């Protein structure tokens, strides 16, 4: 399929990234984009030296140009979206590996484990088109009414996965070529089911689960491995209220257009718009932050932390006082 090459190869070897420390917990990839022509490029090179960095995949016989061109692979498949972008994914990946060597969550799992990780969240929303799941149900899209005859509801989480292996067949792009039987398996059965559980339809379900299985001694190791790897990936999406301020709010500027969008095809379309994809209110990013940390986002970080993700406390203290700066815009206004 396609291949990569030199042209678009080298394109991504020749950044260096020099002003910025990828591995640091107040890493900014806004800056980064900004700070040149070709911002694809510097996404890129920022997976690709965090990859290489970590010294997992040549751990896992995975050379350096089978990495670029898996990275490159997935980057032509993510679109032009305000958040569902490839930047999206580069920070899931980068914040991973925060939580990962910053919090020490590295220990609770194999290399691995590790690896596959750090290459989910690069597929973890291909070809995502600034749509949610309830989009394509509610229009009876094409995918929509798949997903339903199916039997799975998860549209878009189904699509990325057969994206994802699609990439992964082509052995030049295939980051897995050097595992053999249940190494291979495993890589493939937990990055599918990381994958899935980041339909948010689940969150309190698979909050529930890791939680369960976190205070449980016997509770099956096996279980308790993939459990975190779901965890983990799911962190790394709701991640963006743990960080600095200045990168959070960004952040939320993206989304609250993404959503808008939506909301703008679904009154076009003639279905139910929610109040949250209506344009038609200002709707203060403020206390739609405030609610998604109260309801969403706090709750999860500190129950994962006390049940056993000790070393990502600051992710919690962050959170804190992102919530009393967002208060302190409401105070002030
Ligand atoms: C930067 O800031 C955001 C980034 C991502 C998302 C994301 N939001 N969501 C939903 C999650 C659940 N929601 C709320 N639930 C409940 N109980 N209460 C709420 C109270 C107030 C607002 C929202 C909720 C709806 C949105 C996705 O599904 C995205 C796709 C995948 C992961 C997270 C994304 C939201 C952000 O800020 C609001
Ligand atoms: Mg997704
Ligand atoms: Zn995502």
């Amino acid at each position: 399929v396609t291949a990569i090459t030199k042209v678009e190869r080298e394109a991504v070897l020749v950044c260096e990234l020099p002003s910025f420390d990828v591995t640091d917990v107040e890493f900014d990839l806004f800056r980064a984009r900004e700070s040149t022509d070709k911002p694809l490029d510097v996404a890129a090179a920022i997976a690709y030296r965090l990859l290489l960095g970590s010294g997992l995949p040549q751990k896992f016989g995975c050379s350096d140009e089978v990495l670029l061109n898996f990275i490159l692979q997935c980057r032509k498949k993510y679109r032009n979206v305000p958040y569902h972008n490839f930047y999206h994914v580069v920070d899931v990946c980068q914040t991973i590996h925060t939580f990962l060597y910053r919090g020490n969550v590295y220990e609770k799992l194999t290399e691995l484990e590790c690896f596959v990780l750090l290459i989910t969240a690069l597929v973890h929303d291909l070809d995502h088109m600034g749509l949610n799941n309830s989009f394509y149900l509610k229009t009876e899209s094409p995918l929509g009414i798949l997903s339903s005859a199916s039997g799975n509801t998860s549209v878009l989480e189904v699509h990325h996965c057969n994206l994802a292996v699609e990439i992964l067949s082509d052995p030049e792009s295939d980051v897995f070529d050097g595992l053999e039987g249940a190494e291979r398996t495993l890589a493939f059965r937990s990055m599918i089911d990381c994958v899935l559980a980041t339909d948010m339809a689940k969150h309190g379900s698979a909050l529930e689960a890791f939680l369960a299985s976190a205070a449980d001694q016997s509770s099956d190791e096996a279980a308790f491995h993939r459990m975190t790897m779901e965890i983990i990936l799911k962190a790394g999406d709701i991640s963006n209220v743990t960080k600095p301020f200045d990168i959070s709010r960004q952040w939320a500027m993206a989304v609250t257009e993404e959503f808008y969008r939506q909301g703008d095809m679904e009154k076009e379309r003639g279905v139910e718009v929610l109040p949250m994809f209506d344009r038609s209110k200002n709707m203060e990013l403020a206390k739609g932050q405030i609610g998604f940390i109260d309801f969403v986002a706090a709750p999860f970080f500190q129950k994962i932390v006390d049940a056993c993700l000790q070393g990502m406390q600051w992710t919690v203290d962050r959170i804190k006082s992102n919530r009393a700066q967002w208060e302190r815009v409401l105070e002030t206004r």
